[PDB]
């Protein structure tokens, strides 16, 4: 029972909203890398230079 | 006693004999990412574009 919400999805729409193309994501190697393999990912169907 | 050995330093070895700036880094998440952190942190290091 994950009582956290699937944060993946809801940064995602943020970075949408401010039209970035060009960022740094500091990511730790605690909480998991399910955030960072969703930006990974979707680095290629949108482009980003991340 | 692990008999695989590190292959993290061989690969970023021979990016930097071919001399790429730009490619395409297909992983599985099957045998870690250990592989992964190592051409993302030296992304930076040498300014790529994966």
């Amino acid at each position: 029972i994950q009582m956290r919400p699937d944060l993946k999805g809801a940064l995602l729409s943020l970075i949408e909203y401010y039209q970035w193309d060009k960022f740094a994501y500091l990511y730790d190697s605690d909480r998991g890398l399910s955030t960072l393999q969703a930006v990974l990912d979707s680095a290629a169907e949108k482009k980003w230079q991340v």
